[PDB]
DNA sequence: CGATAACTCGTATAA
DNA sequence: TGTATGCTATACGAAGTTATC
DNA sequence: GGATAACTTCGTATAGCATACATTATACGAAGTTATC
DNA sequence: CGATAACTCGTATAA
DNA sequence: TGTATGCTATACGAAGTTATC
DNA sequence: GGATAACTTCGTATAGCATACATTATACGAAGTTATC
């Protein structure tokens, strides 16, 4: 048609206006349907209803998680009310294998997992073994770790920090200041306020590594092994690094991490995050206050994010207890 | 012509819907047809005109409005899927609707919900249940102890099984829970019997001896002598477990009314709302709890509690300063 | 033309699905629109935009209030599309014009009247003058005005309160249970629970006049120049009645309702919820918790309640003052 | 009045409508015509420039024209007015709107992101506190200059009540009345909106009062009840009461860009916005006064005439009334 | 009986 | 009274006015 | 005549909000209507 | 001069 | 990463079952 | 033999609760790169 491939021509001129990470996954779906599509002598677009479902299929039988599954239609879902054309997921046959596909494997046994937790106990725990450290390397971990804890942001939005966006409350207390996160972008940003103890981990890792020399360099940035921090203001700390920053701190505490390949086995991104967003739950903080501190617009979420206690646990066995 | 293709598709993949709703598109489906052969209509595709005549039914029928939905909208999924107009998106359908709903929550309608089995009656279940030897009088008191420390729904406490069962060095079982029914699981995968609840719910698997195969399943059926019929195919029907209530409550007041209102006896709900209902009594905060039943909306879990002085409101506070 | 004449039918049809006052207003405004549509030669149905406009500009001129003119350009539009034609506000010209003339009367001095506020020390007054009393009315009134202001409830709702629908918490609170409201209809339905002080004030009125001996009893009924009770269950007090209650009271105080042809001169039928949600205001209730005690779903409902403290005031002089 | 709406380039009926919103002119604000206008004037000159047809627009072309704003150095707010204005030109002539096409709806979102991730960010009024008004009060009242006593007089007004600058512009003295406290009240009569959300009178605080009713005496607005409360002051130190001609905005502006001056001297060199005290200043000041000295949100809002926390939220965003939860659990 | 306390209708305006 | 982006103010440098030094 | 305080007007850049939509309630003086007195 | 500390990319899976 | 509404699950009178009493 | 106790299995009437849609982000092992030891 004239008018899709203008559609589409008219995206990718302007592909920045979706997330690298979308255009990432989308043209992974892409060369993933393109090779099954090809070693099976289909046509692989604009999508034949019938097609994608067998396709859905063939990635259940390769043993694939849900939501993987999921992404893969979904991203052939954009590819095409993008451009204009009806969607696989507009016709029946995709519509309900899908769901199938989600009831079948969540009997199986499978759920979706969620990364381990990084509560106030390993914060004070990893906090007074490296506090008295004098080296650059760790200094700055313990300051990265206490932004993640005290502040819920995830990593990426952390490594954007640039010193310019650091300003202080009356009292002492510090104050970042987010623009971009992952769902919303604009120029009124919000304000994420570290504690006092917080605050001085971070005036540590500040001076001992001297960013605040030009306002526009980001906040973290590489150590060498010699020692010496290197600030930069055009080539931000990668997501990777955080990530790496974490499993590290618990192959620290509890070195080694398992044989398994399963996930999420030690630390990793988004640890402190849900594990600031149990010991408030834990402390009882209303529903609202718990939004504003991970920055989610509703209890559908905030209510995932729980998974809760279990030694004791907590709730119901700590009533029965008289 | 092309629909009839659609519907083998729709049933290509019959999977994608719970057993549990094929009863009631069947049972519906069923019902619309009677109605349709008796008062001269085809009863696919369905007319809209004809729909209304017979939504219209259902209420003189004296149906509660939260059913003639149920009826309404499993004809739709049926339109719906084989590339046809359903009829609630037609203009009379949907406005009879609105009467229909306007009309009977007015004539005084109500929706209820199970009578709370809370706290002050798991402990007199306990007493006189407590001291007792018979295979069944242990099994039934476990169950409680279970459904009330868990809040899990009465048919994931027949799923239970053996394997599922560890222990925490704490001395407290914990029931691992998996196959749970939901990709995202807002209750957890690992719920844990109190201190009590655990010794109470040993009784019961040394006395059935279900232990022996981890595969069976934690409960199971127990004949008129006293003695468990271990199994790991079948399992200890919902229906069975609801009675369960059904009984104890019928052990302590006497028998249901000769009329026919629906909680009038535990059933398997009385279980969470009680539950709920005292975490409210206690102080425990609106997310603990939400979590601790596994709940994901939070007027549900209201819906409980509503009538609780501490949820009075705060006109009362400022009246009683 | 020929469906039109169908869509009008089915309408008029299943016209329980609105409102009673939806449909009185309804006929009433074409009525209005048919008369001066005579009187001028102009077709009435369908309304040409200009001719439309014509009038809405006319009833301008007429001396009516922004909020009315609007209500007439309303059901003119609902006529239109309900019966499936395009609605005259979807001229540019009759949408125009209508903007226009909210913007110079407001802009000339024009503003939105409010029931006059019935806060919590017009209660008390109304009380201990009342209190002692042994008169059959002058016990149900007193009632009515408690549970008003207690529960925020709108007339109509009060009205319609039936006695199987009081029910007590175990601190012994009566907790009346509303299903049907100008904003939602469903079986779910809200529970409103009296103080106790005024819980009392009811368990007496149920008494003295006993509409208790039926259920289906609507808990208010008239009273009859001999102080008589009246139940009932075929017959709701009427509105026109309870904005009777506060005038009355208002009076008992206030002496006689100036002659000025202007409204809210007395207290009426929202006076207690005005009041209210004032008091609360001060008191320093949060906004959640406001919202529920008064059955909103949005801020900028609360805030439109509010036309707080006069005369010193409170907040900034309360502030430069101290 | 608008650029050039052609002999042959405006075709048909968008000449109906377009002469309809001509007709029914009244419906927009004076300042929303003045955007209006505005925008079809610089996006008229850019396709003169540039050799485009300016009406009606082509997406290709409005889209080149938005990326262009964007090198500018434009603001993102900024561009969006341009945008929004177009569109309701097209719309408001009966034509499909710009962003109602591919091209220029994705080139949008683009800008905007691009441009937040430059760190691209908004700024607000600086704030006019109490503890400024203080200040500022314990400097001007001792003098005598009728200009100052003026001035003073509406600093005090402005903090006090909150109340915008062109609405205090309007407070004309027949709308100044007395409580039985002996502290004045300004019935503010002409507001804003339909239903007034800020009230329909604001009350002078006592020392206030002393501060407006020693500009009356001194200035004679007194004389015709009809006169407006503020007036010019000229060279010679003398009032000029009128009932006609208001005090400009600009004006008001220009008492708090200059009480700023006096009190810390000179503005800096580069070309900031809020580097001095302008028309808002007193409602962010008196916003986290409020805040600070425990004030429920309602009662901030009604105050201010706010009915939207998402506002009287970014004023006081940064107390420490707001820290936050997690900085409660951390510390102890 | 007729005079009265105590209570359906149309238009205007707020929720 | 609840659900849908589009109108409507202020910011401020500079140029044009008008009565007083 | 000029120079100049103190404005008013202008025009473009940006912050701050406010209303259309589609019903559903109340306001209130006037008739109309029961059972008491 | 290696050896080593400390840091792109493609698929899979959560938010 | 959020939610109106479209699927899921419990309620329960009553009929079949299958081992004990 | 005949009468339960304790259950399975049904069908319809009602409560309860969670997803499709459209992106955007993190998991993590292997391979690559650059100062420094
Ligand atoms: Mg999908
Ligand atoms: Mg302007
Ligand atoms: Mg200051
Ligand atoms: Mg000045
Ligand atoms: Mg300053
Ligand atoms: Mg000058
Ligand atoms: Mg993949």
């Amino acid at each position: 048609s004239d008018e899709v491939r203008k559609n589409l021509m008219d995206m990718f001129r302007d592909r920045q206006a979706f997330s690298e990470h979308t255009w990432k996954m989308l043209l992974s779906v892409c060369r993933s349907w393109a090779a099954w599509c090809k070693l099976n002598n289909r046509k692989w677009f604009p999508a034949e209803p019938e097609d994608v479902r067998d396709y859905l299929l063939y990635l259940q039988a390769r043993g694939l998680a849900v939501k993987t599954i999921q992404q893969h239609l979904g991203q052939l879902n954009m590819l095409h009310r993008r451009s204009g054309l009806p969607r696989p997921s507009d016709s029946n046959a995709v519509s309900l294998v899908m769901r199938r596909i989600r009831k079948e494997n969540v009997d199986a046994g499978e759920r979706a997992k969620q990364a381990l937790a990084f509560e106030r106990t390993d914060f004070d725990q990893v906090r007074s073994l490296m506090e008295n450290s004098d080296r650059c390397q760790d200094i700055r971990n313990l300051a990265f770790l206490g932004i993640a804890y005290n502040t819920l942001l995830r990593i990426a939005e952390i490594a954007r920090i640039r010193v310019k966006d650091i300003s202080r409350t009356d009292g002492g207390r510090m104050l970042i200041h987010i623009g971009r996160t992952k769902t919303l972008v604009s120029t009124a940003g919000v304000e994420k306020a570290l504690s006092l103890g917080v605050t001085k981990l971070v005036e540590r890792w500040i001076s001992v590594s001297g960013v605040a020399d030009d306002p526009n360099n980001y906040l973290f940035c590489r150590v060498r092994k010699n020692g010496v921090a290197a600030p930069s203001a055009t080539s931000q700390l990668s997501t990777r690094a955080l990530e790496g920053i974490f499993e590290a701190t618990h192959r620290l505490i509890y070195g080694a991490k398992d044989d398994s390949g399963q996930r999420y086995l030690a630390w990793s991104g988004h640890s402190a995050r849900v594990g600031a967003a149990r010991d408030m739950a834990r402390a009882g903080v209303s529903i609202p206050e718990i939004m504003q501190a991970g920055g989610w617009t509703n209890v559908n979420i905030v209510m995932n994010y729980i998974r809760n206690l279990d030694s004791e646990t907590g709730a119901m066995v700590r009533l029965l207890e008289d």
